[PDB]
């Protein structure tokens, strides 16, 4: 018999932990869905920092609602349209630590880290095992803002990517060619996004509209486009979701502190989003993201980023 139990409580939302294990984000409000998001693992405070923008996203809209005396939307795929649901497509719990930044330079401060964008983007490639080789080369530099900084470089055009070395887990046991296979990518990852680095506490920032471009120039992913959703209305948002999902892509989405970034790789009859933070697994989950209309061009919502078009050839 599942029972909840309140682990954090805010105006807006309450952590509760499942007795069955898992957890749920929960709302109480005439003016907001209740459940806001669900996952099987239990909750643990964690840094992840997207987890932290959508639970910021969550109180600006529900505090908006309330407001404006406006129900939030609920928009559920249409199986006359799109597969009924989308399960989880993503195997790995990847991340920006050990192992995943090995090849990034060290700081007195730490290790540069990988970036949320270089992560999700990662999880993306790899759920594909493409491409086989990239295409060109590119440096940055660490300072960003710093040509004649510390180079990191990568060579596409000369590395196989080691797909079968990409192991879905690097929080126990792995071995120095997995280790090795994984920080490859997640370097030139971010490279190709012009990455700007940073250690530990600072995080590493790329903006969507250079991952996209590098996705296309340097991993030759000709069909790679960055959209922004306050360019569309939240049934035309969420269709192109439910539509790209349903053909089996799971999709880069974040924006821009070294902002956030995450892949979703699936969706719920109900209209929640699989969602895989890229921060180790932790708090992976279904979340609403239907309610996140954008607002200002300064609120946390307008935070919304995606890169679709990123598939085989075929």
């Amino acid at each position: 018999a599942n029972q909840l139990r309140e682990l954090k409580q805010t105006h807006t939302y309450t952590v509760f932990g499942y007795t069955d294990g898992g957890f749920a984000v929960i709302s109480a409000d005439d003016l907001a869905p209740e459940l806001l998001g669900v996952s099987e693992s239990n909750f643990v405070e964690t840094d992840n920092p997207s987890f932290k923008w959508w639970l910021k996203a969550i109180d600006e809209v529900i505090t908006n609602a309330v407001k404006s005396n406006k129900p939030l939307n609920v928009i559920k795929p249409d199986p006359s349209k799109y597969a009924a649901e989308v399960s989880t497509l993503l195997t790995t719990t990847w991340g920006q630590q050990m192992p995943y930044n090995k090849l990034l330079p060290k700081t007195k401060k730490g290790r540069l880290i990988t970036g949320a964008v270089a992560t999700a983007t990662a999880q993306v490639l790899n759920y594909f095992k493409y491409p086989v080789r990239g295409i060109g080369s590119h440096t940055v530099h660490y300072p960003a803002n710093d040509p004649s900084g510390v180079a990191i470089s990568a060579d596409f055009g000369n590395t196989t990517y080691d797909w079968a070395n990409m192991k879905d887990n690097y929080s126990g046991n792995y071995t120095e060619a997995e280790a090795n296979a994984v920080a490859t990518l997640m370097l030139h990852c971010g490279v190709a996004s012009e990455m700007q680095y940073g250690g530990p506490n600072e995080g590493s920032g790329a903006y969507m509209t250079d991952c996209a471009a590098g996705l296309r120039t340097y991993f030759g992913f000709t069909d790679a486009e960055y959209i922004t959703r306050a360019n569309y209305t939240d049934e035309q948002w969420m269709d192109i979701v439910f539509s790209e999902l349903t053909k089996g892509h799971p999709l880069i989405y974040g924006g821009v502190d070294a902002g956030h970034a995450f892949v979703i790789d699936g969706y719920n009859k109900a209209g929640l989003v699989s969602v895989n933070w890229g921060w180790n697994g932790d708090v992976d989950g279904y979340y609403k993201i239907d309610l996140l209309n954008p607002g200002n061009m300064y609120s946390f919502t307008a935070e919304q980023d995606m890169v679709r078009g990123v598939y085989g050839k075929p």
